């Protein structure tokens, strides 16, 4: 049965620990594979970790955009080895999503002028899209967001450091069957994360161009959508300024770069995940702002602290439990977040929002390198 | 279908061998897992070990609570490798159980003054349970037991060496619908044993304060305990003093530390698990006491022999076949032992109770380091 | 459900990547086995890559037609490893196919003058063939052809540099209806690609002898066979002249030697995947020739490449995606390529015809030997 | 359901290849399991290669009845490795079959004088036998056989090398519901082949006192039974001497110790497999003789080539396909090859009885020690 979708997030007040692979740890001795940008996605049985194979092992002579790339997945939990994973697609770009019937895979492979999506819908290619601005084209890198039978994603083409051109799609049984440019001058949008909400989806995505807030766009089943930043003076980007006055427009100061994270919003308020460090991509937490997606000041509420400042941290991103694999009457919000090492590799822990006691901690990669 | 619960323990004579793994002598070649703490559940299809991984692998440079431990599990009898392992939860304490329709999985984790219990219904986050005492909240590191679709555990915080809080918990589809702390002054509980008997559970625990002989706690559905000492001269607990006289008080001759161990009572009787030696964790036996659970005197009836004396053991607790997958008309007790060695790690073997003819013998581990 | 196979081919303006396992790259670090000849197969679940093993592994000192050698098989994209391998037959020459019930796997072992193909319908031997011309019995490696619920292939007894014996069988469920054998003269068929195309079965196979266009054989499910060779001035074999006039007949320049290939028959076109040079296994492109399959001339209107020039191809075979396992009204072509290193081992890349917008670039094995 | 077993053997005129593992070849790079003793039994689903570990890896200073022996299993072809075996029991001799519904699971494990057999259905333990000679309690090595519900078995408990005690067992569900002591004076059975045949059981076994042809012992499903010995002059065991005149009283010459055999009776023709070499295991071939049962000559129809004669053979033994998994109106007889090693090690293949076309040859184990 395809996942409604229609429920709401059900308010949390803290994060849970779900999941930690520790695969660096593990590949100093077994055969585990280089993975980047490891993303989760959930079935109605189960939840999933997607990573990016670079084709190498840790401690191999093999170990951005490359054909060797392959979207892969596990168990989530499990550690990415030749042994257990399964093959999914050929990309240097990918996201992937569950409709409650089968698994959605978006592939993106190619040259960076001709580069081209490819979808499959259980194994089997369905639709592929090609490159409309022939410079990188690329898509999430998180999973996609799916409502009543139709899942959805955002692409993005053009450069990184300047106006690029965004699409939003609606997919359906890996078919495309309908796709919107998002008309967004002086905003950025890149490698969203995206949500289902009440059969609408949330996009909260990466200015790398001049944000240090973060951009989000919104919209119906149809693709009638809204954009927006963050107006929250608790800055989500990294590289980012010292916590200030914030604003509903892109922030200039430490605006350029950036990293793939991820937002919840809660009518007004926002969980926002982010780096410890305003500088570099070390520790993470998660903050509760009441009034942070419009309000523009820079007091919040609650902080609870997932990866200690002294600890490599990465990519972050959210992912959701439909009522169809809880029985629960909401959509429960989860995110994950990728503990960078080094090669270049990463593991993964992963989160999900209770309204239950919670504690902070620091769970780290751990490998001694 | 839930399991019953409500069949009594069939009576048994011997225990036959179940599974051996050869955890550490397979890990001198192949990737196999630096575990510690293992146990056994069994699922209506199954029995599965359980164990806490520290993350690392035997023979590599990264093999008590840090954050990279993890609850695994792999098909009973097969070495714990990350090839075959499925993650459970992030857990330095752990235990875990079937109700007859998914598992429920118990991880702890945090700091020492803080640590948070994670239940887990079939992979989804149902509950979280916070320290009440902020001095290293813990459990069984054993199965926990099931009666008609509602699970029981126990939980520890307190000092490891005085006087500690002991609570009582029933949990239905992994969330806690009732809690009891146990009025227990003078006795301390620590890694209980817990089986299901006629409706009721009966736990058999660890007195590390002042104790050579086994705390005890039984408790219907509703959480009506009634707590005692084991009053058999015969000592379970290692270290101990040699046989004597025995009480149902803390018996307090060689009473500080001990070690995770389990009994079995039958009516006035006991069968009791204990190591051969009464200084260190070397050796197993099982001893038939007739009336060891509420005499004193230290005359028994049947030993046999589990593990020999100058062969390593360590941590033992109890698991339970329910009619639902033998077919039996009663609930068959069984046991794992640990058989510690060095890093540190563990193998694991196990018995289960027949009334047929059985033989002693000395299953060690077997590695030679 | 028998797949039906009256369905015809759709149309296809391009072929997007499907698989690609990165094996010797993975073999360098983990244990993946030396593999010769892989194919794709599909069932109307999943697809499997199918290859000979040596019995030997990548970077062991154990690393054509030897007892040692097995058929095995892998979910696509998987590496090959004896982990996760399982078991088809004991072969040097193999074919594999599914009919939508079970597989049929057949397998070739034995000495030069008495081979025998060893017949496996769900793991069960079913039929053999005995050599009848004592010469290297030998088959497709590649996929049979299923027609409702029959299966299809074809066999060559004789000599590889001369004028041999070519059989074509019918097989219903392991067992072989009816063998016709091929009244061929001057011509050569060696390692057929075959694909069925409503109700009715094209190979396309290689002239070993003195041809370096590509023979065919078509068949109906009564085996009344019609014969010729690819007419274009696009020559498909390697070893192969530079682009000429071609012929219906057998062209002798290069003719000797050759490399396993297809081709798909679209009425008077034909695509024709072949190698970038004209001497040596290297690169890959796919040709689109609108009256390819009848006329002589060195005209084509579409050229995709798969594998550079500077990188090594090998072996290419076709294989289809039945409206069983797609949903779609047609029978989707597809096509593998294998990428030869060099022990002598080789790795697999997967393409899928499409309608959609394609790109080509080069997906080599990637190994730094 | 249940296995009938009321089907004949349907006669075959040869042996095609069924299985090879090529496990040493594999297990000097990979973590393959030190294995003797395998054997195959066969599901109405699959068939799987049963073996004893010594509970070490090939190639590691870990690697005849010791606590470490664990009976364990894989999928028909597939190598013996700690990461895709399935734990069967401790044992260090054992049997295994499938009634059609679970599998059955005989293990032998404790001292000389007081070995048990432990018996398991579906994994869960159900029946013990205990030593009624206590000198080394001992069991087929091979597939139980199994009819209508019950399967069927022989043990052997007192010496080796002179008169000892051999019994019939009837399991019906895990559950001993008969045995009877054969009285057997000058007989000596040992490491019994046993197939179901016409509602009967048929074990031919291996005469290690005194016999250089095979003892055989059929009985009905209330274990009224019948003893004998093979009458061919061609002699089954190994060692033995020269073909001759034989006999069926135990033939004396090179009567002294043997190997695990087993032989085929097709009324009063038999199908003896047996080693090319009459000194030491060297070789296999199987040997049609139309009169062998009964008749005392030397003269036979059809030899078989199986291991070459420079080459190391081992056990061997017989396992069947019933009509439930072949669909056929018959029973197919099977047999395997252990190829031994040498640490000392076993790589096994494998046989099917057809009535098709087959050839000779050698299938030897392959790796370069
Ligand atoms: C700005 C997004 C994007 C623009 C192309 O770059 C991604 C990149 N994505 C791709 C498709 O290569 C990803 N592999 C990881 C990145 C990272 O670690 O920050 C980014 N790299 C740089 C140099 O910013
Ligand atoms: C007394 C129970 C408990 C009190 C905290 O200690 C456990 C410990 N449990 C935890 C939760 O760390 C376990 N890993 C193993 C132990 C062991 O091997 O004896 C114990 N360690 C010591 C120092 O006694
Ligand atoms: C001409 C087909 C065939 C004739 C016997 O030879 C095949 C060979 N097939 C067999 C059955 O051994 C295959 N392993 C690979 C080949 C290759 O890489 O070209 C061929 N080898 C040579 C020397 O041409
Ligand atoms: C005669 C059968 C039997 C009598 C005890 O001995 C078996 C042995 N079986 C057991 C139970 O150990 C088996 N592992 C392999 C043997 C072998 O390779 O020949 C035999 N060994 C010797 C010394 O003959
Ligand atoms: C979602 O829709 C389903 C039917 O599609 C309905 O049963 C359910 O109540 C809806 N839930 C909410 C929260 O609106
Ligand atoms: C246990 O309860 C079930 C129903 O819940 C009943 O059928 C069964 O007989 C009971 N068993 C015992 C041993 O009391
Ligand atoms: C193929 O045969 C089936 C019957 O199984 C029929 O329904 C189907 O329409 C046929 N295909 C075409 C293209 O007509
Ligand atoms: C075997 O038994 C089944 C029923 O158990 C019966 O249908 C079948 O005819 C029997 N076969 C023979 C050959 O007796
Ligand atoms: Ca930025
Ligand atoms: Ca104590
Ligand atoms: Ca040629
Ligand atoms: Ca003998």
């Amino acid at each position: 049965v395809k996942l409604a979708g229609n429920s709401s997030l059900c308010p949390v007040s803290g994060w849970a620990p779900l999941s930690k692979d520790n695969s660096v740890r593990i590949g100093s001795k077994g055969d585990v594979f280089v993975i980047r940008e490891p993303f989760i996605s959930c079935s109605p049985l189960e939840c999933r970790t997607f990573f990016l194979t670079q084709g190498a092992l840790l401690n191999d002579k093999h170990s951005d955009r490359s054909p060797y790339r392959t979207l892969m997945s596990v168990p989530i939990g499990s550690v990415p080895s030749p042994y257990n994973a399964r093959f999914e697609s050929i990309a240097w770009s990918a996201s992937a999503c569950h409709d409650g019937i089968n698994w959605l895979t978006i592939g993106i492979t190619g040259p960076d002028n001709g580069a081209v999506a490819i979808l499959k819908y259980n194994g089997i290619i369905t639709d592929t899209i090609k490159s409309w601005r022939n410079n990188i084209l690329r898509t999430q890198e998180s999973e996609c967001a799916c409502v009543n039978g139709s899942c959805f994603t955002v692409m993005t083409d053009g450069p990184s450091n300047g106006q690029a051109s965004y699409k939003i799609f609606r997919i359906e049984k890996g078919k495309i069957v309908k796709s919107v440019e998002m008309n967004a001058p002086n905003y950025h949008y890149e490698e969203c994360s995206c949500y289902p909400d009440s059969s609408e989806i949330t996009c909260v995505c990466r200015d790398n161009w001049h944000g240090s807030n973060r951009p989000w766009v919104s919209f119906n089943q149809n693709l009638e959508y809204q954009i927006g930043y963050i107006c929250s003076g608790i800055f989500g980007d990294n590289p980012r300024p010292n916590d200030k006055t914030g604003s509903c427009g892109p922030v200039s100061s430490n605006g350029a770069n950036g990293v793939k994270g991820f937002s919840f919003k809660y009518g007004n308020g926002v969980w926002i995940g982010r780096t410890k460090s305003i500088s570099s991509r070390n520790g993470f937490e998660m903050i509760w702002d009441p009034n942070g997606w419009t309000g523009t000041d820079n007091n919040f509420s609650i902080k609870q602290d997932i990866v200690g400042i002294n600890e490599w941290s990465g990519y972050s991103g959210s992912f959701v439990m439909h009522p169809e694999l809880t029985g629960l009457d909401c959509i429960v919000p989860c995110f994950w977040v990728e503990l960078i090492r080094g090669w270049t590799s990463g593991s993964s822990i992963s989160f999900c929002g209770v309204n239950s006691d919670t504690v902070g901690w620091s769970w780290p990669d751990g490998a001694e390198l």
